[PDB]
């Protein structure tokens, strides 16, 4: 299609700039740049989503012990954040693996 497009500009009466091979080979470099970079990262982005939950699981736990030791009255609203914060963790880890999911026509087509 790109030299499809180049030919009807050919056509028209406008200025056209050939197409070469050389392009076909830097749009499969930017393709696989692209795409291994985005997938790296929000990958990475996702493992550190869990690593954090695993630590918001310890720090629970930490939480309790402080429980266990007038400035005592904080876990109760502590805790009830807590839980919103994993459900809206978890709601989008949800969506990260929906955009995995997708992410690879949108690498191609960028």
């Amino acid at each position: 299609t790109l030299h499809q497009a180049n030919a009807r500009l050919a056509k028209r009466g406008g200025r056209t700039m050939a197409i070469t091979p050389r392009h076909y080979l830097d749009f499969i470099n930017h393709y696989a740049n692209l795409f291994h970079e985005k997938r790296s990262e929000l990958e990475e982005q996702q493992m550190h989503l869990n690593v954090g939950l695993r630590k918001i699981k310890e720090t629970v736990d930490q939480v309790e012990e402080l429980r266990r030791d007038a400035k005592v009255n904080r876990s109760t609203a502590l805790l009830k954040s807590l839980s919103a914060e994993r459900e809206r963790w978890e709601k989008t880890s949800e969506t990260f693996k929906n955009q995995m999911s997708t992410i690879a026509g949108d690498c191609l087509l960028s």
